[PDB]
């Protein structure tokens, strides 16, 4: 299933909102019916003049498995926007694969305050999409997302109550991975 093509970031965030600290996703919406299993995840990004690195974890809830990653890309001129290749690392941050030229994840901030982000993921395998993926964002573990944010659900033209829970799922997070 393709992604959307009118996804675009929200004019005037602060950066220093999204890039900071920790976030985890406590809803997402993944809009492919085919999917089965599904993900907690936490990832840490950082921006320094124009460049973007982060570092993201993702925990399979359905088969108790884990991987990690690290995400580097460049900001867009228009908005809190980025396209990111990503190459495979351990638990300790070792590289265990090389990015593929070929894939890249385009993340668009949708909403972001002092305690909660909204963000838009579209993962590509070299020619084939992955879909759509929204996620909502805390900088606490199964916190509540703010009334901003949740109003920035509604705007995109989603409903929360579609969204799945992370917090019901049985999450297992590497905090030491994500801290730093
Ligand atoms: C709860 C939220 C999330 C869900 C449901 C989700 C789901 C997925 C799925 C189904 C895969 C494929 C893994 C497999 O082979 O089985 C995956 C891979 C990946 N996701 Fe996510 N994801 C989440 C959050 C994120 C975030 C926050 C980012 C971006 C910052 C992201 C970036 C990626 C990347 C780059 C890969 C590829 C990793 C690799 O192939 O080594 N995901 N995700
Ligand atoms: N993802």
């Amino acid at each position: 299933m393709d992604c959307s093509t009118n996804i675009s970031p929200k004019q005037g965030l602060d950066k220093a909102k999204y890039f900071s600290g920790k976030w985890y996703v406590t809803h997402f919406l993944d809009k492919d019916p085919q999917v089965t299993d599904q993900y907690c995840s936490s990832f840490t990004p950082r921006e320094s003049d124009g460049t973007v690195k982060e570092a993201l974890y993702h925990y399979n809830a359905n088969k108790k498995t884990s991987f990690y990653n690290i995400g580097e890309g460049k900001l867009e001129s228009s908005g809190l926007q980025y396209t990111a290749k990503y190459k495979t690392v351990d638990k300790k941050k070792a590289v265990l694969k090389e990015a593929d030229e070929k894939n890249s994840y385009t993340l668009t901030v949708l909403e972001a305050d002092d305690s909660s982000a909204l963000v838009h993921i579209c993962l590509r395998e070299g020619s084939k999409d992955l879909g759509d993926l929204y996620t909502v964002l805390t900088h606490q573990k199964d916190a509540e997302p703010s009334a901003k944010v949740k109003s920035a659900v509604t705007q995109a033209g989603l409903q929360l109550s579609q969204f799945v829970g992370t917090k019901d799922l049985g999450c297992q997070y590497d905090d030491q991975f994500t801290s730093l």
